[PDB]
């Protein structure tokens, strides 16, 4: 499981968000497990989690994910 | 499982957003097992959630996710 | 398991947010296990989690994630 | 699990936000467990949780997560 | 289990943040276990965790984080 990444090297790359929300429940990444016996998760690169999400420009610079998920028996 | 991601080198990406709620639940990213022997499960990349969701120019850069799932019995 | 990262080297990068919330709930990152027995898990990157989420510019240099995750018997 | 970063070398990377909430509750990263017996767990990387999250320029350098989580019987 | 960063060598980096919160609980990282037998955790990186959360340029310079997390039996 490798990842390699390189980089080498008027309004750019500007947000403006307004947000109004009365109640707000928000759960992210969650990983739940009842009465379980194996379980295996990966959460890789970014999430963005909301009432209101915004994601700008999330990778400009070169980005790598690599996973290997799992079990051997 | 390898990933490599390489980069070589007037309004430009301007996000406005506004918004408005009563109420909001978001999940994210959620792997839920109940009475379950085996669950591999894997998240890669961008995910954006939102009662209001954007995603701008996510990866203008070179962007690479390998992913191996599984099991070997 | 092996990631690497190398970078070599008017409004640019500017975020305004205004955000209102009577009541926010927000989980971020969990992992829960009620009567479960075995239970890998592996968050790996940027999480961002909001009632408002704003994420700019997450990895304009090189980011690299790699995740083995998971069990042998 | 190795992780390697080299970084080699007008308004920019300015955020406003205002956040007015008259209750939050957040949880950040949470691991639990009830009634357990394994649990393994990796968080990695950056995570912003808030009942207003902002996350900007996050890894302007070179940024690299590895992780190995899990377990051998 | 390796990290290794190197680094080599007009508003910039600014931000303005106002909160008001009438209640706040905040839980930043937490591990919590009840009847558990065996929790193995481990947290990495930055976590910004708020009612009101703001993460601005958290790696400019090289940053490596490696885990390994787990048991052998």
């Amino acid at each position: 499981v490798v990842a390699a990444a390189e980089k080498t090297k008027t309004k750019e790359g500007v947000l403006y968000v307004g947000s109004k929300t009365k109640e707000g429940v928000v759960h992210g990444v969650a990983t739940v497990a009842e009465k379980t016996k194996e379980q295996v998760t990966n959460v890789g690169g970014a999430v963005v989690t909301g009432v209101t999400a915004v994601a700008q420009k999330t990778v400009e610079g070169a980005g790598s994910i690599a996973a290997a998920t799992g079990f051997v028996k």
